[PDB]
């Protein structure tokens, strides 16, 4: 798709069976999303947003749909305000800025 | 242009009379740039993210300079750490998510 911005670009993704909400987000480097369980083990990240640097769970190689586009990517883990897809996994599903 | 996302999307842009290093966010609501002197009335405002709020001045009616391409909208000033232009000021150039 073409997804314009005059609204927040949300879509649907599914993670361990569920379908949730999260924002395509090019200026996350990383894809941060709300507390949930993963399988196998995590080791441990520090991110950065606009109000500071928090702790979150670092998961690997963990399979994820965006908008319908499959992705086995690194996710993280914590408390942030909404999910994120960040450019490691937007790289994945061939996302590009254009204008 | 086509902006690809393996690395930040950054750009130059004008405001103010000054050059800066700006990303473009399609996950950012408003336009947020480090403390500068813009000209007219502000209102004060709180924006959250990762980590937690900070506060902001709001600038209405600011014309930025992004990647060439002239526009007009709101632009928050703050002690954010990076600049980041905002889906405030992409949807005027045209910015559009594609995959
Ligand atoms: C968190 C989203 C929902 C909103 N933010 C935009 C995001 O793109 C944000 C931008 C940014 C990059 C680098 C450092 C600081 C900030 N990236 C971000 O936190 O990256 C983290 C999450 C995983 O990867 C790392 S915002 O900065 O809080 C914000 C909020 C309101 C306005 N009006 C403008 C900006
Ligand atoms: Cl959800
Ligand atoms: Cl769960
Ligand atoms: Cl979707
Ligand atoms: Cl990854
Ligand atoms: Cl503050
Ligand atoms: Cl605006
Ligand atoms: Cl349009
Ligand atoms: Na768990
Ligand atoms: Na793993
Ligand atoms: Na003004």
């Amino acid at each position: 798709p073409q997804i314009t911005l005059w609204k927040r670009p949300l879509v649907t993704i599914k993670i361990g069976g569920q379908l949730k909400e999260a924002l395509l987000d090019t200026g996350a480097d990383d894809t941060v999303i709300e507390e949930m369980s993963l399988p196998g083990r995590w080791k441990p990240k520090m991110i950065g947003g606009v109000g500071g640097f928090i702790k979150v769970r670092q998961y690997d190689q963990i399979i994820i749909e965006i908008a319908g586009h499959k992705a086995i990517g690194t996710v993280l883990v914590g408390p942030t305000p909404v999910n994120i897809i960040g450019r490691n996994l937007l790289t994945q599903i061939g996302a590009t800025l254009n204008f």
